């Protein structure tokens, strides 16, 4: 069932984007405010990018919107300090978001 | 190839002593672990990267880094948040972290 697929994940995703520790994952990170990030992180990603991918009906399974949303945290991990504010706010959103899929049985 | 072989060891090693490392040291059994493979399809442990190691399949960063991230995420996806498996997994993966960035691998 797709649009099953569709609503779950634009449920989940809109959950994740309203979590108090999504802020720093909201859009494409600027160059302005992150020294040489386009050059250590060469698939970048963030929420408004997964809003349109989902918008533009790209997510067709769990598996391409989990590493998506993977690929956000891994990224912020990579390029941040471990005991950074966005480290941190990265794995709870993390938790978060596991919580959100066991919730909704995504399988 | 014998520099990425020798640092790709050592980090692995130190991965492997870290006193956080015990979770993730073997296969996951089915017997354990209630309809895991089920859930995770790609599972991964650091005996199983011990051997690629020495079988020289790491010939690049990216595909060492891959398995040693898809074992914490397979713990992740599949551990409440607050479990024990799972806080293993992120000071593990900190800890990862600051060993790669040491040797200037990511
Ligand atoms: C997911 N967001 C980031 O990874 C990020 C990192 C940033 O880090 C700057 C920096 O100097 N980081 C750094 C510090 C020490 C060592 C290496 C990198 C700045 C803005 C960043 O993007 C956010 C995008 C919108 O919210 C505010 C900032
Ligand atoms: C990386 N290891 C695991 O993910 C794991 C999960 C296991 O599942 C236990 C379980 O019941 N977890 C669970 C708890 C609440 C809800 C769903 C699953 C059992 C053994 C597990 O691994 C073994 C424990 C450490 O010793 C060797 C491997």
């Amino acid at each position: 069932d797709p649009d099953q697929l569709y609503s779950t994940l634009k449920s989940i995703l809109q959950q994740v984007k309203s979590h108090q520790s999504a802020w720093p994952f909201m859009e494409p990170v600027k160059r302005t405010e992150a020294p040489g990030y386009y050059e250590v992180i060469r698939f970048p990603m963030d929420l408004k990018t997964m809003s349109e991918r989902l918008k533009n009906r790209y997510y067709v399974s769990k598996k391409l919107f989990m590493a998506d949303l993977q690929r956000v945290f891994t990224n912020c991990k990579e390029y941040n300090p471990p005991e950074s504010e966005y480290y941190k706010c990265a794995n709870i959103l993390e938790k978060f978001f596991f919580s959100k899929i066991k919730e909704a049985g995504l399988i």
